[PDB]
């Protein structure tokens, strides 16, 4: 994970400053477990998840199942957040996702900017924005 | 070709009236800049940018420096039009503004449009943009409007 030339050089750039931002960074770190049943405990009943190039899942069940599905084909290997901010109950994270395709054994660093919506310390919404094509090509695995 | 103007509120969008409005001076500059994008006028837009700045539509190579940004944005405006923007959420922290939007982009060679779901980050110092990065999927756009920007 190279520090992009545009990443802040401030020692606090990618660190938490509120309880909600803290919940997210911990949830981000937990992703490396590739355990949907574990991660769903971070989510509220009324929630949704969407990797924006792909369709969205609505409901705590749909999110768990979607994450489980993703984990049968891909390993969350590492994360680093270069910027984190929040406002009005939404947490934004500019980060890098190291993803590893199990069927083909290839890996690619995905530049991601995500948004989280939290109520009472639980996630009511999660959307990651990135380019799907370049990831697919780099790991020889189509996901659409 | 036809394409409707009304942009539907996503099911996941916040119904908090404050979520989509500017609460600080840095957030207001960004919303002004997002309304100024419909001008497709690099010369008008670069006035928002500092000398030490950068811009990158992440699926495409970045541009560093004020001159590079202007030429890159101008280049875009020869092939695509910026027809409309709606920002569902805008947030702010430690000099970085974030905006969850839909960019209604139209390909000039074909006349076709597409709603691009975008999440963006802006870096500001003294009210001038030192950085702008928009995260989205490019293939969705290329295929929808039949305008190839990457080979």
């Amino acid at each position: 994970i190279e520090q992009p030339r545009w990443a802040s050089k401030d020692s606090a750039a990618g660190a938490a400053s509120t309880p909600d931002e803290k919940i997210v960074l911990e949830f981000m770190d937990a992703l490396t477990s590739n355990d949907a049943a574990k991660l769903i405990e971070y989510f509220a009943e009324d929630t949704m998840f969407q990797a924006m190039p792909l369709p969205p899942a609505y409901g705590r069940d749909a999110v768990e199942q979607t994450l489980a599905g993703l984990f049968t084909v891909m390993s969350f290997d590492a994360v680093e957040t270069f910027h984190i901010g929040s406002s009005n109950g939404l947490v934004y994270t500019e980060r890098v996702d190291v993803l590893r395709a199990l069927p083909t054994g290839k890996s690619y660093n995905v530049s991601v900017l995500g948004v989280f919506q939290l109520t009472e310390g639980k996630i009511t919404g999660w959307r990651d924005y990135f380019d799907l094509r370049e990831f697919e090509e780099a790991v020889d695995l189509p996901l659409r």
